[PDB]
């Protein structure tokens, strides 16, 4: 009946899933406690019923993306640019807007390594490697700036259409996948942030949708975990399905004999915890998928992985 259209997840394996902060396939699940930090992403958020949260947009190739025009480069640095931004759609962006951030703007402190490209009316064009800062005191996307920084020094054009491809991490100086950027600078508080998330009954922990990004050079990881793979996102907004309960209860099947491997709890606010303890990888049948079962609530008391 009407207030009731039924709630469903895509069928997607493993193999078949994005990462919703960071343009790159999903590697693995992965559970960890996170013992003491605070989890909170502003891409890859939405509610189960389809209201996108944080920064969260639908465009898998606008993550980490920046789109704008360079108004001058930085007279006693000339490696310095500044990008005055726009929404990665191309729309202008209103800082009035109830978000924290253009939609698709970087949610963690990073030197990321990356592309500036420029076509002109005339069609000349031109493209050089470089970093984006997202810790900087320069990088201020909320008020409609961010610094870019280049080995090029004078190849840029002043006021031509300009886009920012991300690929990876420079190094791993400043990185932490769980600290916000300050949006707006230096003693300014973010705003319209999407929560935290964590685990509320004991046993459990989160369940993250891990990616092992590319590193230019040093040694790391490269972990980005997401709560919701971009997807799902995807789907819930189309599908637009209310919920009932506070969580839905999920299966990851294996569709040709319909053995189930494992069972979670699906939140509504977007993110999935499991019953297990310490941090590990998961493996998974490459051609399973979760299946929506029933809804239960808070204190479901699930079967340990
Ligand atoms: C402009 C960027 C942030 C600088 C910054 O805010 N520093 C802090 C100033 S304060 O002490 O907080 O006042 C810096 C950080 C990393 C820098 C880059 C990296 O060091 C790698 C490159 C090094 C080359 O010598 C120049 C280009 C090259 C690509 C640099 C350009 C400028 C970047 C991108």
């Amino acid at each position: 009946g009407p207030g009731s259209k039924p709630f469903t997840l895509p069928i997607l394996t493993i193999g078949e899933l994005s990462n919703s902060r960071f343009p790159v396939p999903i590697d693995e699940l992965y559970t960890s406690p996170n013992e003491g930090v605070i989890v909170q992403p502003q891409n890859g958020r939405s509610t189960l019923d389809g209201e996108l949260l944080g920064t969260t947009q639908l465009v898998p190739s606008n993550i980490c993306a920046l789109r704008g025009r360079i108004n001058a480069q930085v007279p006693d640095d000339h490696h310095q640019w500044n990008l005055q931004v726009t929404n990665t759609n191309g729309t202008p962006f209103d800082p009035t807007e109830d978000v924290p951030a253009p939609l698709g703007t970087p949610d963690f402190l990073a030197n990321i390594y990356g592309v500036t490209s420029q076509r002109n009316p005339n069609n000349t064009c031109r493209a050089h490697d470089g970093v984006l800062a997202t810790w900087s005191p320069k990088f201020t996307p909320k008020l409609g700036s961010v610094i870019l920084g280049t080995w090029e020094e004078s190849d840029l054009d002043l006021n031509q259409p300009t886009r920012f491809t991300p690929v990876g991490l420079f190094n791993t100086d400043h990185f932490d996948q769980w600290a916000l950027p300050s949006y707006s600078g230096r003693l300014t508080l973010n705003m319209n942030l999407a929560p935290s998330v964590s685990p509320l009954f004991p046993g459990e922990q989160l369940l993250f949708f891990r990616s092992h990004i590319p590193l230019k050079g040093g040694t790391s990881d490269g972990a980005i975990d997401c709560l919701l793979p971009q997807e799902w996102i995807q789907h819930f907004y189309q599908e637009s399905a209310p919920s009932p309960t506070d969580v839905a209860l999920i299966r990851y099947t294996n569709p040709d004999t319909g053995r189930v491997l494992f069972e979670a709890k699906l939140h509504r606010q977007g993110f999935i915890t499991v019953a297990n303890s310490g941090s590990r990888p998961i493996v998974v049948p490459p051609n399973g998928y979760f299946r929506f079962d029933s809804w239960v609530n808070q204190f479901y008391s699930l079967a340990p992985m």
